[PDB]
């Protein structure tokens, strides 16, 4: 059991280009077996990390650079993580596959990460849809918290929990006049949960409690909840911070663990952006919940609490009611660094300007079928990742998508190349759409949160209840995909194409 708050919170540097002119701006990010400390009382822990760290170095570029990242596999040839066979099927394919997913990013769909895409160490073996070395990322696109991270086909659940994940933010010159927290005042935090062994080494379940004989062995399994709480790499970190407002880029790396958090002094963060940039307006929220890949960029105004330590805390569950001694708690603020200067940031009211015919409106259901093992295999609108493509898009349309979610849990539904808005929420009779495919409300359509008035590109289709989103898909045309985001169900198989057609 480990203490809490015994280790500073790590902030990745940013990485330096390898070339850099007003044209381009070249990187080389490599993935590396590396080792790292995570708490003072562990022995170090063998991990995979872009250029061998633990979350990825920090990625800043500007609104409109012209970006290239060439990421390359220089990892061994043998997973550390239990791999399950059984839940893909295919010459002999390697066995650790890459390929990096630029997640929020208006990408060329040659850059984006397909799942089918990946590579093994130095490009020696390509799936099926690799085409380029080095990826291509316009930044075309609103000012924004984005996040990198693994995304291969069958895998993607065990590359991130090896340590594949980094920040990545696009600023907008056009924002500087608003004056937010900047430079030292403005900190990613990236939260990832993990189960810890006493030697170090990490935790991820080799199959589900209570494995029948016949199971495969290993197995995957439908959630992963882990026992401890990272941000930035370190377990239960504390932050002295300067008693003034800060900015934080808040991103949910974590498999499957949803967090709804708060300040255990009462106190009120300040929302200033979604997924997709910055709200129209400024949003002051007591707690926010935060599925896998959500990212809220906040104000947390210190300047009232010189002095004082201040858990960011959480009251969401995993598998359980959550544990006051552990999973409660994320990380502790400790406003005890002196001013280097004057705080002359601001925490303003009107931020963005406000976010047309539709096209079509697509209605898909959240389902899934059982395996001849018996598990669960989770589908989007009943189709396997490899059926032929349904979500067909064409370039430059508008449409509204429909998620029916007659499950159990809450699925965060990730689009990638777009951001959209969210329409509504809507609650329904699930016994009845289960026996008949009826959908009949229960309720009334209720707008999303002021939260979620703006921009979004990943988004909680809670139990029950039908989502409507609306997005314009574009600029690029091309083969992409839509997902959910809890990793153990991206990958069995709640994961399907979308391409976006140029007739
Ligand atoms: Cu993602
Ligand atoms: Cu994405
Ligand atoms: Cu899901
Ligand atoms: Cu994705």
């Amino acid at each position: 059991t480990l203490e809490k708050f015994v280790d500073a919170l790590p902030i990745p540097d940013t990485l330096k280009p390898v070339q850099q002119s007003k044209e381009k701006t070249y990187y080389e990010v490599t993935m590396e077996e590396c080792t790292h400390q995570l708490h003072r009382d562990l022995p170090p822990t063998r991990l995979w990390g872009y250029n061998g760290l633990f979350p990825g170095p920090t990625i800043e570029v500007k609104r409109n650079e012209n970006v290239y990242v060439k990421w390359m596999n220089n990892l061994p040839s043998t997973h550390f993580l239990p791999i399950d066979h059984t839940i893909h099927h295919s010459h002999e394919e390697p066995e650790v596959k890459t390929v990096v997913h630029l997640h929020g990013g208006v990408t060329p769909d040659d850059s984006d990460g397909y799942p089918e895409a990946w590579f093994s160490k130095d490009f020696e073996q390509t799936g099926p849809y690799f085409k380029r070395e080095v990826y291509h990322y316009p930044n075309q696109q609103r000012g924004a918290i984005l996040w990198y991270h693994d995304h291969a086909m069958a895998l993607t659940r065990l590359n991130v929990y090896a340590g594949l994940v980094g920040a990545y933010i696009i600023h907008d010159p056009k924002e500087k006049r608003l004056k937010l927290p900047s430079d030292e005042y403005d900190v990613p935090l990236l939260i990832t949960d993990r189960t810890i062994n006493e030697d170090g080494s990490l935790f991820y379940p080799s199959a589900p409690e209570n494995p029948s004989p016949s199971l495969p062995n290993p197995s995957i399994v439908p959630a992963f909840c882990g026992e401890t709480i990272l941000v930035n790499g370190k377990v239960w970190p504390y932050l002295e911070v300067e008693p003034r407002k800060y900015r934080f880029r808040v991103i949910n790396a974590s498999n499957t663990r949803t967090y709804n958090l708060s300040l255990d002094n009462g106190g009120d963060f300040i929302q200033i952006g979604s997924d997709g940039g910055l709200l129209p307006r400024s949003v002051k929220l007591n707690s926010f919940s935060l599925a896998p890949a959500e990212r809220y960029d906040i104000i947390i105004d210190f300047t009232a609490y010189e002095g004082e330590s201040i858990i960011l805390a959480n009251s969401a569950g995993c598998g359980g009611d959550v544990n006051p001694e552990t999973d409660a708690n994320i990380m502790q603020f400790r406003v005890t660094k002196p001013l280097a200067q004057k705080d002359e940031s601001r925490k303003p009211k009107y931020l963005a300007s406000y976010p047309e015919r539709i096209q079509n409106i697509r209605t898909l259901k959240l389902a899934g079928t059982q395996d001849e093992y018996g598990r669960p295999v989770l589908l989007l609108n009943n189709k396997r990742w490899h059926d032929p493509v349904t979500e067909t898009p064409k370039v430059g349309t508008t449409e509204i998508w429909s998620i029916i979610n007659p499950t159990r849990g809450t699925h965060p539904i990730h689009l990638h190349l777009v951001s959209f808005r969210v329409l509504d929420r809507r609650p329904f009779d699930i016994a009845r759409y289960q026996e008949s495919g009826e959908l009949s409300y229960t309720g009334p359509a209720v707008p999303p949160p002021p939260s979620e008035k703006g921009w979004k590109d990943t988004i909680q289709a809670h139990a029950g209840e039908v989502l409507r989103i609306a997005a314009t898909f574009g600029p690029y045309s091309g083969r992409y995909v839509w997902h959910c985001h809890i990793l153990e169900h991206e990958d069995y198989d709640m994961m399907r194409p979308m391409d976006i057609t140029d007739p």
